[PDB]
């Protein structure tokens, strides 16, 4: 059963509902495709979500490639909905991925827009503007956005607009999530784990397969959707790397997280317990907030509607009144889903990939990949292609070995 029933091609025709031109919350409008309910993808590079960041050229840091052009035609457009889609199946077609994807379907950020607590109302910048067949503009909430990179094409990451006064990403309400990202373009690393987090050894021999990179970045998504993610400015002060101690290099907490194994245990017992009661008070807030609401604002959803979106997406108990609270129980099993259940280390172990093992590593280069074609790439193997020399030993990710898919475009062993 797949995740997105429409095999999208870039120039099939607008019809305002998932092939639209849109804006996001001076621009203009951007052809889009809704992949899913509340996924969106748009296939250009992201000149829009920060203004700080309009343009493609450099400022380069040696984990960073820079070519202005990319992303720019509609051939490039085309190939880029397909990887893009095929790695939303490749996700999908394992049980942990599907768990992710339905925990992102469902997390529908939080109406928490008004300032007059007997109101519930929208955030604005949780929506999209559509172009309707009339040309005039709806509004549509969603969940998540795929875009291309910006300036560095090998910058993934998943931001969001901010609110003036809410944390939205770490008060539990969660915001329409943007997700930086290439299917064209991957990383080398080293199988020898002493190479691989040293500075100064490896070519980068395996590449990642952008199945588990779009993963990673879904997981962030999963946290900022839940509102649950850490502040970026809890960050461990790198001590396992003398490389990294050198440079004084710091790694958040909510990327040790997210990679999950041995890395997430860098955060000790008593910060996971300080987050988990940090989290379970916002979820107290947005019941206590619920049950404030007695009218909805807007004429597209009932109230009872939205409290019980928000009661699936948080796992609130509801009394007979009506009456929100969070279960301490199932508060734990969620986020510990979210936190601990979807992790990197996890969607390797489901694609059976060979992968970095730690995020604490040094990426040893840049390849320029085309996994669009079905002789290159398929959603059930990735490049380990079955029946065929690239099945065993990661040989499809072995870039000496498939060469054929894989071309250099910058080594970064040498540059730190």
């Amino acid at each position: 059963m797949q995740f997105v029933n429409k095999q999208f091609n870039y120039k099939d025709p607008v019809n305002g509902v998932d092939i639209a031109y849109i804006k996001i919350p001076q621009m203009q409008p951007v052809k889009a495709f809704k992949i899913h309910n509340k996924i969106w993808v748009i296939p250009e590079r992201d000149t829009f979500t920060n203004p700080e960041e309009g343009d493609l050229n450099p400022p380069q840091v040696p984990v960073s490639y820079y070519d202005s052009t990319y992303l720019s035609t509609d051939n490039e457009k085309d190939n880029y909905l397909k990887g893009v889609t095929k790695l939303f199946e490749r996700i999908y077609s394992t049980d942990l991925g599907r768990m992710l994807l339905t925990s992102i379907v469902r997390g529908i950020p939080f109406w928490g827009g008004s300032t007059i607590d007997t109101e519930l109302k929208v955030i604005d910048t949780n929506c999209i503007n559509v172009i309707q067949p009339d040309g005039s503009y709806r509004s549509e909430e969603l969940n998540l956005v795929i875009i291309g990179p910006s300036a560095d094409i090998i910058q993934f990451e998943c931001k969001s607009f901010g609110h003036e006064v809410l944390n939205l990403t770490r008060n539990g309400y969660g915001s329409t999530q943007y997700i930086r990202f290439s299917p064209d373009f991957t990383f080398g690393f080293e199988e020898s784990l002493e190479v691989d987090t040293n500075p100064l050894l490896g070519a980068g021999k395996f590449a990642t397969d952008p199945a588990v990179t779009l993963a990673h970045e879904l997981i962030h998504a999963g946290h900022r959707l839940y509102g649950i993610a850490i502040n970026p400015n809890r960050v461990f002060k790198v001590n396992t790397n003398a490389y990294y101690e050198m440079s004084g290099l710091e790694v958040s907490f909510e990327e040790l997280r997210t990679f999950g194994g041995h890395d997430a245990k860098f955060i000790d017992s008593l910060q996971e317990n300080e987050f988990r009661l940090y989290y379970y008070n916002k979820f107290k807030d947005i019941a206590s907030t619920l049950n404030k609401a007695k009218s909805i604002v807007g004429t597209t959803a009932s109230l009872q509607y939205m409290k019980n979106v928000f009661k699936e997406k948080y796992l609130l108990s509801e009394d007979t009144s009506g009456k929100f609270s969070v279960d301490k129980l199932k508060f734990d099993k969620l986020y510990k889903m979210l936190t601990e259940i979807y992790t990197e280390d996890n969607f390797v172990k489901f694609f059976k990939v060979l992968n970095r093992k730690t995020y604490l590593n040094f990426d040893k280069a840049v390849f320029k990949i085309n996994i669009v074609p079905k002789v290159n790439y398929t959603i059930y193997d990735g490049f380990n292609l079955r029946n065929t020399n690239l099945a065993a030993n990661f040989n499809g990710q072995n870039t000496e070995i498939n060469n054929m898919n894989f071309t250099k475009l910058k080594n970064f062993t040498g540059l730190f």
